[PDB]
């Protein structure tokens, strides 16, 4: 009963935070008719999970899946300057269709721990995420391989 997308890149962190999230919690794999999208429930939170950027990203069939999405996660790898373009326009997209108007965006810069990562500074300006108004938004250091970072986006997104 509460519904949560979380995009980003191929290898970005998105599975690592699932996991994380999921210790000593009741967690499932939820039925999903297509190939695209896994669904993850924990607890009483549905997680709609998929990567950004590909095939899929030409069509987005996926959005119908964005109704009554409360929260969308953006998993950004803070090492990964190459590719980041990539995400900035997939956000943007989704930022963009009217059944998301009503969603928080948590921005997760996960890989902190590694040297010469970009800052989450370096980040929120890439992404311009002070150009977001009409959202309410939040961007956080992870490392999801320790779990540093996610309780704090967690209690964001329970605020809320
Ligand atoms: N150094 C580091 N590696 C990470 C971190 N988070 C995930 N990884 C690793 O990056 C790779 C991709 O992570 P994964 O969760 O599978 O990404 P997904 O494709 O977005 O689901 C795996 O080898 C993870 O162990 C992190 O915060 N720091």
């Amino acid at each position: 009963e509460h519904k949560v997308i979380i995009v980003g890149l191929d290898n970005a962190g998105k599975t690592t935070i699932l996991y994380q999230f999921s210790m000593n919690e009741v967690v499932h794999t939820s039925p999903t008719i297509g190939s695209n999208v896994e669904e993850i429930v924990i607890n009483n939170t549905r997680f709609l999970m998929w990567d950004i950027g590909g095939q899929e990203s030409l069509r987005s069939s996926w959005n119908t899946y964005y109704t009554n999405t409360e929260f969308v996660i953006v998993v950004v790898d803070s090492t990964d300057r190459e590719r980041i373009s990539v995400t900035r326009e997939e956000l943007y997209k989704m930022l963009a269709h009217e059944d998301l108007r009503k969603a928080g965006l948590l921005i997760f810069a996960n890989k902190q721990d590694v040297k010469e990562c970009m800052t989450v500074a370096e980040i929120s300006q890439f992404l311009k995420l002070t150009s977001i108004k009409d959202h309410q938004w939040h961007i956080q250091a992870c490392c999801a391989l320790t779990g540093e970072g996610l309780c704090q986006g967690l209690e964001w997104m329970m605020s809320r």
